[PDB]
């Protein structure tokens, strides 16, 4: 049943100086249909696009979003390459061309076989009100604040049905 | 053929004011081995672990990590909860306990069929000496800096095989 704290404990090395300013940059995630997942992720959870990426041999599109002030996006191209690329903490949408017109096509959300990653969560000053709001706008659930055991948490799906939690970090201490 | 720049900020919303303070906090992916993980994420990539839960009925565990420094780790455990919950840029690594032990367990990195999850990311000053660190101490590559046609991006894989890209901001603009 799990390792302790301590052994846990025992298994972390502290950092070498080589890594001292490594950050953790994106989550990569495939999207269907970019145009609904731009709309969820800006509309909905209140993110900014910062950059867009075009392949045209490899049929393919990145799309960064991060919580970040349009404003502060550099005008410049590389300037906003460089920038958009260490913002720490983006969303990495990858569109290949074409899953949107194909109706047999969807991406796995991990939450069922086979399973691996899990889902993105976003903190927010306030689970029942920001929840109030996603209902307001016909937001899918997977789990309500009070639905289950874990009250005061929620998931709901983005567009291709990826799961995101929806956690205060300052009620969370009534938990583990 | 993907969408013109137009056509995607044409998708794009303003943040709401009901969005203002959200951060993304966390991304969630299972672990079959948290020894490993814990070895990996902190000794290898340099990360720190600041929070670990434990949830003895259900038979799983949570391990936080980030680029925190562990001087910044409150000393209290519900406020070291609500700090270790409201940093931006978190792994979450979920370990249901046994399956370390279940040699017919293991979990899936999402890049082949099903897909969705790609990968997380890891932004660094210079990918080449990264790199020749991670091989100097046993990583696995899913592409080394000068393999294939990205030069000077690569990917590694964690214990259970979770591609992680390694790049640098300011040479991607450049490397053209
Ligand atoms: C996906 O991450 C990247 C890529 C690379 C993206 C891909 O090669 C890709 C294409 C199709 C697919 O199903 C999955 C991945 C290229 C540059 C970059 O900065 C970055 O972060
Ligand atoms: C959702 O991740 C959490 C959890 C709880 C749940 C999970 O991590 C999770 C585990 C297995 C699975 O199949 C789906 C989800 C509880 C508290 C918390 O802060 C947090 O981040
Ligand atoms: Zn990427
Ligand atoms: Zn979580």
């Amino acid at each position: 049943g799990g390792l302790t704290d301590e052994a846990a404990l025992s298994c972390c090395s502290d950092a070498d100086p080589s890594t001292k300013d490594f950050l953790l940059q994106q989550t990569m995630l495939r999207v269907k249909d970019p145009k609904k997942s731009l709309d969820f992720y800006t509309r909905v959870l209140g993110m900014t696009l910062i950059q867009k990426c075009d392949f045209p041999i490899m049929k393919f599109s990145l799309y960064f979003l991060a919580y970040e002030d349009k404003n502060d996006i550099p005008k410049e191209k590389d300037e906003k390459i460089a920038w958009a690329l260490s913002r720490k903490a983006t969303l990495e949408l990858t569109h290949n061309w074409g899953t949107e017109d194909d109706e047999t096509q969807s991406y796995h959300n991990g939450n069922s076989d086979p399973r691996g990653f899990g889902h993105i969560g976003i903190a927010v000053p306030d689970v029942y009100s920001a929840c109030k709001r996603f209902e307001e706008l016909g937001v899918k659930f997977v789990k309500k604040p009070d639905d289950g055991k874990m009250k005061g948490l929620a998931f709901i799906q983005d567009p291709d049905g990826y799961w995101i939690e929806i956690l205060n970090p300052n009620k969370m201490a009534t938990l583990m």
